[PDB]
């Protein structure tokens, strides 16, 4: 695991916030100090279109309050990034007039993540893509399957 | 856009439930009627193992209550079922030893979706895998993307 141990230690990972994180691109982006294009926003919530446009209408879905990814989020916090998303997702599927869309958050540097403020992806999908999700699988042997969850539900408990 | 019209039609896409959907392989693994690698539940969530594994401890994580998709859901649905991600994933990655995390919901076939229940894919990623998100990259024309981002504007208001 990843070393914790901060003078601004939070119970779920990550540091609390003790104005704005330095450093971050997004924390300056909600506080206007640097432009993005806007789609949405409100009291917790900032939508704004991916500059790098992997398809057509990429957007990014940010909280307004500075967390690093969602391994660290609160249950308030996550409750409160996607709630909006929904709505966000609707109205770019009809903007766009995309036949189906993604959504992804990436957690830490081995999942893609390299700004350190939580963002979900919002990605519209149209039957001539080059964006895609390589999800390969594998025949599970059901005796292992089931150490590994009930290694995982120790330590949900 | 996708035909809408039925005498249980939902506000914001899809049926209102009028107790499970019929022909839902998640509504039976709710049920109880399908076993399931079951690694959290609660009074509104369940999550399990995907069988296929795309990475060590890949898990889905389904609202009990039947929606076919984010794009469906109201923003009480998407609050309560992602409440609990941030708790879940963090208990993922300590099993596993994961070093990042991907969390991912497709919506509609040429976004991946083929089963219609709604379903977060907690992918644990290792520094390893043969999983993988194609984030394809292009230079921004400003002026085009702004006008992009007032048609999407122009969709929530
Ligand atoms: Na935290
Ligand atoms: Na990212
Ligand atoms: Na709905
Ligand atoms: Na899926
Ligand atoms: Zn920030
Ligand atoms: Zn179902």
């Amino acid at each position: 695991l990843v070393p914790r141990g901060s003078h601004m230690a939070s119970m779920t990972g990550g540091q609390q916030m003790g104005g704005s994180m330095n450093d971050c691109l997004f924390c300056k982006i909600v506080a206007g100090d640097i432009p993005s294009s806007k789609v949405y926003e409100d009291e917790d919530v900032l939508a704004f279109l991916d500059i790098s446009q992997a398809t057509k209408g990429h957007t990014l879905v940010i909280p307004k309050e500075h967390v690093r990814n969602a391994l660290e989020m609160t249950q308030t916090q996550a409750a409160n990034l996607f709630a909006r998303i929904p709505k966000i997702a609707r109205a770019l599927q009809k903007a766009t007039k995309a036949d189906g869309l993604n959504i992804i958050n990436n957690n830490e540097e081995t999942a893609g993540q390299t700004v350190f403020h939580a963002h979900v992806h919002l990605v519209p999908r149209f039957a001539s893509d080059e964006f895609d999700i390589r999800f390969v699988q594998h025949e599970p042997d059901f005796t292992r399957l089931g150490q590994l969850a009930e290694d995982i539900q120790k330590e949900i408990e």
